[PDB]
């Protein structure tokens, strides 16, 4: 046939051609969360928009670098450094420092998080931008693990809509990674997600994070149709535009068939 069928039953994610000036990176909005809270996070509709409800803390744009790895500090004998949590032990010590005179359970104030200064040891925070595949096919995105709570979302209308990446959050819980803490304290059970993409066209993406204490985490892979893996560092595949309402052409229902 002169032309390609389309997928089955209007089935392509849909992705966006946004015409304006294109900046590296995604944008980063930082929102309250309250230390210890260990319920809000573990709803589908806080995760997927709720969260910007609460206080507006602040933001960062042009992130490339978008995985968490936030460790608490341990007041030691020698100073105060941050202890990874492997390293952590007893009542507690941190290896190669010895026992640590200040508590797990109190906020912390760092600029760990995107160089923005606030409590990375409770707040939520929300990654917007657009992921540009440089391969049409199969992309499989992955948290390594999830401390506390998390969801990845791919897509137009899924995400947030096209040439709309500044607006307030769309209310769809049709996650492409589902990292929610679950109420029944488990693990969160599948905490990859795949998505079929169109090379050159602009994918929505959007990432939602919650720590409520202590540590957190949130390693964030991608494997390419290829098989190779990008890990942590997006340079390259993840771009903000300024919101622009009134570009009528910027969304693709079907890059299938586009
Ligand atoms: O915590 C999120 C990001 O913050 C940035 O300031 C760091 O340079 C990155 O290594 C990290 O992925
Ligand atoms: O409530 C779950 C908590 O368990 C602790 O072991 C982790 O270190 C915290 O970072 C986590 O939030
Ligand atoms: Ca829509
Ligand atoms: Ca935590
Ligand atoms: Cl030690
Ligand atoms: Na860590
Ligand atoms: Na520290």
């Amino acid at each position: 046939g002169l032309v390609p069928r389309g997928s089955h039953m209007s089935g392509a994610t849909e992705a966006c051609l946004p015409a304006g000036q294109r900046k590296s990176g995604m944008n980063i909005n930082f929102y309250q969360y309250s230390l210890k809270d260990s319920s809000t996070y573990s709803n589908a509709a806080y995760m997927a928009y709720g969260y910007a409800s609460k206080t507006k803390l602040g933001s960062v744009g042009g992130q490339t670098d978008i995985s968490i790895d936030y460790n608490i500090p341990c007041v030691s004998s020698s100073g105060t450094f941050p202890c990874p949590q492997e390293d952590s032990y007893g009542n507690w010590g941190c290896k190669g420092m010895g026992a640590c005179s200040n508590s797990q359970g109190i906020a912390y104030w760092s600029t760990d998080l995107f160089g923005f200064y606030t409590t990375p040891t409770n707040v939520t925070l929300e990654m917007t931008g657009y992921f540009l595949p440089p391969q049409t096919g199969s992309y499989t995105f992955s948290f390594a693990t999830v401390d506390d709570s998390a969801i990845l979302s791919v897509g137009g209308s899924i995400a947030f809509e096209c040439c709309a990446q500044e607006q307030p959050p769309i209310t769809s819980t049709n996650f492409t990674i589902n990292g929610i803490k679950p109420w029944d304290g488990s693990l969160p059970t599948n905490i990859t997600g795949t998505v079929y993409m169109y090379a050159g066209y602009y994918y929505p993406l959007k990432v939602v994070y919650s720590n409520a204490v202590s540590w957190g985490t949130l390693p964030i892979s991608v494997e390419l149709p290829d098989g190779t893996t990008v890990s942590d560092n997006f340079e390259g595949y993840v771009y903000s535009f300024d919101d622009d309402l009134s570009q009528s052409n910027c969304t693709i229902p079907d890059p299938s068939i586009h």
